[PDB]
């Protein structure tokens, strides 16, 4: 199946020339690309007027989770290629949220739609299962947490409050209506952003 192919040779590629999708991979720039890749996708679906709230969150473990209250990714399976179309996005290269699936060591998808939640859990970008159904609800939303792999990142590894926070407030001047929060869960710092 073509498509299976292409996307493990995509995810070579990223994995092999990190640099070339992410940025440098030992002074920490790469490693906080990470975190503004996931948030342009969320700023996205602001944009277009589905999401009113970003979550972005620093958790103990090194991780960051970033949640949205838009639409939630599809679902259905595509016809075109066996699986969901979260998965499609999650996985096919065009820098796309397939590069930071790529370079972390694992990452958790949870869709919640069409009075369904969803869940999956990729491990080098690689779905450890389809896309599953956990249980209901009536929220609508996305929310990706990622673990970097530490095979792709060096030197600084954990992210740092004050980059994240510079960059989001950045990105709520930028997108006037958009409403950021950020929180770090290994000492209780948040914040809010938002602009006029
Ligand atoms: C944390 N958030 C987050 C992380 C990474 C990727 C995405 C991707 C989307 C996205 O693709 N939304 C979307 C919604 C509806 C439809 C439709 O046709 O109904 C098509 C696309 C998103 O909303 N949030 C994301």
């Amino acid at each position: 199946d073509s498509s299976s192919i292409k996307v493990l040779k995509g995810l070579d590629a990223v994995r092999k020339r990190p640099g070339m999708y992410i940025g440098d991979t030992d002074d920490g720039t790469g490693l906080h690309h990470m975190v503004f890749e996931v948030v342009d996708n969320a700023i996205d679906e602001a944009l277009a007027g589905h999401c009113k709230e970003i979550i972005v969150t620093i958790h103990a473990d090194n991780s960051v989770s970033v949640q949205d209250d838009g639409r939630g990714i599809p679902t259905g399976i595509h016809p075109e290629e066996g699986v969901s179309a979260a998965e499609v996005i999650m996985t096919v290269l065009h820098v796309g949220v397939s590069v930071v699936n790529a370079l972390s060591q694992k990452l958790e998808l949870v869709i919640q739609r069409e009075g369904k939640i969803h869940r999956q859990i990729y491990e080098h970008g690689v779905p450890q299962a389809p896309l599953a159904v956990t249980g209901e609800t009536e929220k609508t939303g996305t929310m990706v947490r990622f673990w970097p792999s530490l095979e792709t990142f060096t030197n600084v590894t954990e992210f740092e409050y004050e980059i994240l926070a510079k960059r989001l407030r950045e990105l709520s001047f930028l997108n006037s209506g958009v409403s950021i929060r950020l929180r770090d869960k290994r000492d209780g710092k948040e914040d809010h952003f938002h602009y006029e």
